[PDB]
């Protein structure tokens, strides 16, 4: 176990690159930044708002969840985001960072006539379809419902995919990508969503109330999810806050094993190195990004490991 980068603004969204470095966003910086392996750092863009969640895209730009902002109190001697006040939330999107100019575009803050509330994490599917969830906002006496949604290929249009969930956040591929894996925050449950083609849910039978999914595993006691990467296993790895470790779910919902990592609020993992057999996860309590040598490699992302 190893702590490549201190002083973060609460990472998130870790994207490896070949060479070992890491451009990840810093929510409360609300900007993008890259991680060098020796600590060195560097500002990629500034994104206003609350840059969630990132991916590389087809097209060579770094695609963005931005969740609109939080609010920040101290607790636990960290900087928690909590529900933000109307003039700290700028509304949800969907946005591109040109990584060489640092030219931020907005490409979605609606899907149909409904506006996109907090945008979390996200995917690329092999066609270069972008699947993300959104978390929704915190309000004081209330709170938005969880949803997945699909872009198609070339960004022509948004596609309500999962609604009505609790919170969503983590969201992954299977390595044939015929199943969307979803994380609900609070419940710590896995959500499965078999897919009939690229960026379409085939809707499962209802359980007990309008589940378009399978949860393959709830976690017991006081544990909740936050993002997540998948393995070329098919196992999904899930950051765990409370708890604070990488939960490792198998495709048929066996718990594998919990890697602990020291920090309550660990939020997001990703693979990279050498045969991707790196795990990159950012310990926003800590405000650190720290590197540690995972059994089994990382399922290769679209556009940025094959
Ligand atoms: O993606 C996220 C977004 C919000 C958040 C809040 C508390 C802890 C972890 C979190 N992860
Ligand atoms: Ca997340
Ligand atoms: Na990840």
């Amino acid at each position: 176990v190893r702590v490549l980068a201190t002083d973060l603004a609460f990472p998130e969204g870790p994207v490896v690159m070949p060479d070992g470095s890491v451009v990840l966003v810093e929510i409360r910086a609300q900007q993008l930044t890259r991680v060098w392996p020796d600590g060195r750092k560097e500002v990629v863009a500034k994104v206003p708002g609350g840059p969630n969640g990132a991916a590389l895209g087809p097209d060579g730009k770094m695609y963005i969840c931005n969740n609109g902002g939080f609010g920040w109190f101290p607790s636990r001697g960290t900087m928690m985001p909590g529900a933000p006040a109307p003039h700290e939330y700028i509304g949800g999107s969907i946005q591109r960072v040109d990584l060489q100019s640092g030219e931020v575009e907005t490409l979605f803050d609606k899907c149909g006539e409904h506006p996109l509330k907090g945008p979390n994490d996200l995917v690329f599917d092999k066609h270069g379809g972008l699947w993300f969830t959104d978390l929704g906002k915190r309000r004081a006496r209330d709170m938005d419902v969880g949803a997945a949604y699909y872009i198609k290929p070339g960004m022509t249009e948004i596609t309500e995919q999962v609604f009505g969930t609790l919170p969503l956040n983590g969201i992954g591929l299977s390595p044939d990508e015929a199943t969307m894996y979803a994380a609900e925050t609070p419940t710590g449950r896995l959500w499965a969503f078999d897919l009939s083609g690229p960026g379409e849910v085939k809707p499962r039978d209802v359980i007990y109330r309008g589940e378009k999914g399978k949860p393959i595993c709830g976690l017991g006691g006081y544990q909740m999810f936050d993002s997540l990467a998948v393995e070329a296993s098919g196992n999904v790895c899930v950051a765990t806050l409370v708890s604070g470790c990488i939960s490792v779910i198998a495709p048929d919902g066996t718990l594998v094993e919990q890697v602990p990592t020291g920090d309550r609020v660990t939020t997001n993992i990703a693979f990279g190195g050498p045969d991707l057999k790196t795990a990159y996860i950012t310990l926003s309590g800590k405000g650190e990004l720290i590197a540690m040598d995972w059994s089994r490699p990382g399922l290769p992302l679209n556009f940025l490991n094959k």
